[PDB]
């Protein structure tokens, strides 16, 4: 089939051709962990990650692979992600340092002010009290702390897993596009505006992906309890429409989530916005599927940072 439909609307199952590049993430809190000439990544028997990451590479030889990565880095380390590059050619090592996001950012003071005001208008017995005294005590520790604190800057490598989970989904935002923005050598082959795969490094490749084909060109990791997840990410562009509206969910709440928020109501919202269909179906209506990656190996084994 070349369709399917979802709360009413129909939806084209729209092609990911094989040029589009997969993409890992690293983001490492503490990189002197590693040797000052070790590749930065993890690669224990309980988290093969480097492993994996190559082995999809060698799978997939024709295809770009990111790996995305931030923290402290030596030069030594950074000179061990570019001999890994030069090892496998279709790997690009892109810091997450060498990209721009200010277009996307905005100040906390500022949301928890516009939160407030809405709260205040409301009467008193009509509002959330709870909710605006909580609102208030954050913007009077964010004036106290750091005025000039962004989402962005909030969601840094003190944050755990908000840190990663924050920038995975602004790499989205930026697609292919972020591999020519970081100035990586070799990608000009890659559509203009156009999507990426990201997995989790334990999403493992057992043979090729082939041609994808996504509703509006989503698609995400669903995991069987039933959940949205944000270990599988794939788009067919930048900006996609529903990574957006999830970004004007963080714009717009306090205290928004990466993966509560931005992902699963974004994309929720903007497929369902009247919410006539099950959160169950919206899960079969997104999920990503692949006869050839063995999902989430962190489970049977252990989590990298839970
Ligand atoms: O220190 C960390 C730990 C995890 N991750 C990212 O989080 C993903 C999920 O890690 P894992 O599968 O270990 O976690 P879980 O399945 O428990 O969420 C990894 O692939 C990385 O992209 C990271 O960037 N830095
Ligand atoms: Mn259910
Ligand atoms: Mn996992």
């Amino acid at each position: 089939s070349g369709h399917v439909s979802f709360a009413g609307i129909d939806y084209p199952l729209l092609p990911l051709n094989h040029q589009t590049p997969l993409v890992f993430q690293w983001f490492e809190r503490n990189p002197d962990r590693f040797g000052q000439n070790e590749i930065p990544i993890i690669n224990t028997q309980k988290n093969p990650y480097l492993n994996n990451i190559i082995n999809a590479a060698i799978i997939e030889k024709e295809r770009i692979i990111g790996i995305f990565v931030d923290g402290d880095f030596s030069k030594g380390q950074r000179k061990a992600l570019g001999k890994l590059e030069q090892n496998y050619r279709n790997i690009k090592v892109i810091y997450n340092s060498d990209l721009n996001y200010s277009m996307y950012d905005k100040k906390l003071t500022t949301i928890y002010l516009e939160n407030i005001t809405k709260l205040e208008a409301q009467s008193a017995s009509e509002r959330d009290e709870v909710l605006l005294n909580g609102v208030k005590k954050s913007l009077e520790d964010v004036l106290k702390n750091n005025p000039e604190e962004t989402l962005i800057s909030s969601h840094n490598k003190d944050k755990g897993h908000l840190w990663f989970d924050f920038y995975r989904n602004l790499f989205l935002l930026k697609g292919s596009d972020a591999f020519l923005e970081a100035g990586k050598p070799g990608c000009h082959h890659l559509q203009p505006g156009g999507g990426c795969i990201y997995l989790d490094a334990d999403m493992l490749l057992t043979d090729k992906l082939g041609t994808l084909y996504l509703p509006d060109g989503i698609a995400i990791h669903v995991s069987r309890h039933v959940s949205l997840e944000n270990g599988i990410i794939a788009v067919n562009r930048s900006e996609h429409p529903a990574l957006i509206k999830g970004l004007e969910i963080m714009h717009s709440k306090p205290y928004g989530d990466p993966y509560n928020d931005w992902l699963s109501k974004g994309l929720r919202h903007y497929f369902d916005g009247s919410h006539i269909q099950d959160y169950d179906a919206f899960c079969d209506f997104i999920e990503f599927k692949h006869e050839n990656i063995i999902m989430n190996t962190s489970s049977l084994t252990a989590s990298s940072w839970r």
